């Protein structure tokens, strides 16, 4: 259970890194 | 321990959907 948990907290982090990403490159496009 | 790691999952997902509204705006705004 605890693995599974770990594994979880790393997949959830790392799409909110690519979801950060995406924020950053879309307020690019608005101050274009 | 195990408490500990639910909590990060929640705050986790907290914070992903407030990053995916914020997507969603801004999708729409661009």
């Amino acid at each position: 259970r605890l693995k599974q948990l770990e594994x979880k907290v790393e997949x959830l982090l790392s799409k909110n890194y690519h979801l950060e990403n995406e924020v950053a490159r879309l307020k690019k496009l608005v101050g274009e």
